[PDB]
């Protein structure tokens, strides 16, 4: 079987060789380095590929797999918040999907600010949050939805819709069913906001560095990548993209940890198998 153990075995030696090869070296020129003392990375070993970096002071990357464009990033640190909101607005973010649980956010030791469920002022910017709906995606997983209104004097006000999956534990894989259900909710939400921009004649709709969904969990490599992988798979234009290319592209464009657990990989393999999609190149 193309999805047999032998094949999944081949898939692993490949991705594994790639993970070892991309592990950051001290002052690695392939990765963005923090400066002036301020901390850049949340996890010293989960770094940000310099070439595809969105901003110099955020750990966050522009990702494209096949034809799917997104921005995967780390849960911002308290200090990175003003820039993080700038990246949101100028990207004219169609949808912010946050995959970090409320209990991780609630744990004050983890240093994960509640930037999206509460109003605030971050430097020049002013944010306002408004909860809208709650969608059940299956297996007891819920997604709460907000709208963030970002304002900064002299800039045009931007609204961003957020889909927060509040109960997906770090280091785990939600099921293929919950997974595709979430990929859909994210696309639909993005497609509705993009259309609002389109019906308005914004230039951002023409620019391919803008209007990309932003997605992050805590580290931005596991839960964030399981979702990126599924969004790629429901884009019809991504036909014949193997699981090997998909994963290789996420790793070369952010870091080697992309698709952190082997079970998150497994869900990606199940969705593929169900599409008759290929695992291995050649
Ligand atoms: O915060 V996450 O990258 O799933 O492990």
């Amino acid at each position: 079987s193309p999805y047999g153990p032998e094949a999944r075995a081949e898939l692993s030696s490949r991705l594994t060789t790639l993970r070892n090869t991309l592990a950051p070296a001290t002052n690695d020129p392939r990765y963005l380095q923090a400066c002036g003392g301020e901390k850049l990375n949340r996890f010293r070993d989960i770094q940000c590929r310099r070439q595809t970096a969105v901003r110099a002071d955020l750990n966050a990357n522009y990702i494209q797999v096949g034809n799917t464009r997104t921005i995967a990033c780390q849960y911002p640190l308290q200090s990175q918040l003003e820039s993080h909101f700038r990246m949101l607005a100028e990207n004219r973010t169609p949808v912010l999907a946050v995959l970090a649980s409320s209990s991780e956010i609630a744990n004050q030791r983890f240093g994960m600010p509640d930037y999206f469920r509460q109003s605030g002022t971050y430097g020049s910017i002013t944010v306002e949050s408004k909860m809208t709906q709650q969608v059940g995606l299956g297996d007891g997983i819920m997604a709460d939805m907000y709208t963030l209104t970002i304002r900064e004097a002299g800039q045009k006000t931007i609204s961003v819709p957020v889909v927060h999956v509040g109960n997906w534990p770090d280091q785990t894989a939600v099921s293929s069913e919950v997974t595709k259900a979430l990929a859909s909710l994210v696309d639909q939400t993005a497609e509705t906001k993009r259309n609002m921009y389109e019906s308005k004649g914004s230039s951002a709709v023409a620019d391919d560095s803008k209007l990309r969904p932003v997605i992050h969990c805590r580290a931005g490599v596991g839960r964030t990548a399981q979702l990126i992988g599924a969004m790629c798979m429901n884009d019809s234009r991504n036909s014949q993209l193997s699981v090997e290319d998909m994963v290789s592209q996420m790793r070369v464009q952010r870091n080697g940890i992309m698709v952190q657990k082997d079970e998150q990989l497994d869900v990606l393999i199940k969705l593929a198998e169900g599409q008759g999609r290929p695992l291995l190149n050649s």
